[PDB]
């Protein structure tokens, strides 16, 4: 097969709004993401979940919630993006905008899916009604899907 990379994946989803990152700067700026990054030699997954959220936006959390897996792959990208999701509803601090990213609170009813990496319109949906997941979605850019899977999980 293809070789694949660890990212983290974090979604603070309370019961009537989620917060979200805009990119600010370089290539892809202006997207709303889940706050995440990748993880480094040593720690667990979840750990390395709790310090991306909190090196990117200040918040901190006792604990997080796995709630699914996505693979991501990209035309003319060798290496796979193994990304691991979490869910807070519980945190500690205020989110603060950085150089490269913005962070805003979004109603449930105002979830910005057109300014999203185009897979959230798929597996957001199942992370609202509490339920774990599994995907794939191979991407030719950033805006296109050629392919993609996703199917609801009992255990992550
Ligand atoms: N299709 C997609 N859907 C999504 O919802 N999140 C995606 C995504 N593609 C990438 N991401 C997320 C995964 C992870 O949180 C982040 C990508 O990690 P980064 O490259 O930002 O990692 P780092 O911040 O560790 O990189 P460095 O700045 O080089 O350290 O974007
Ligand atoms: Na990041
Ligand atoms: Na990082």
């Amino acid at each position: 097969m293809k070789a694949s990379r660890l990212y983290t994946l974090v979604l603070v989803l309370q019961p009537q709004r989620v917060l979200l990152g805009m990119k600010k700067r370089g290539f892809g700026a202006g997207r709303w993401n889940g706050f995440g990054g990748k993880v480094q030699e040593g720690e667990t997954i979840e750990d390395g979940a709790r310090r991306e959220l909190q090196e990117e936006s200040g918040l901190t959390v006792d604990a997080l919630h796995k709630v699914g897996q996505i693979v991501f792959e990209f035309v003319g990208e060798p290496e796979l993006m193994d990304v691991h999701v979490f869910c807070t509803d519980s945190i500690q601090g205020t989110p603060v905008e950085s150089d490269e990213m913005r962070p805003c609170w979004f109603q449930l009813d105002q979830i910005p899916f057109k300014d999203m990496w185009p897979d959230n319109s798929y597996w957001f949906p199942l992370l609202l009604q509490k339920k774990k997941f599994h995907g794939y979605f191979k991407f030719q850019g950033q805006d296109t899907i050629l392919d993609y899977t996703l199917r609801e999980v009992d255990t992550v």
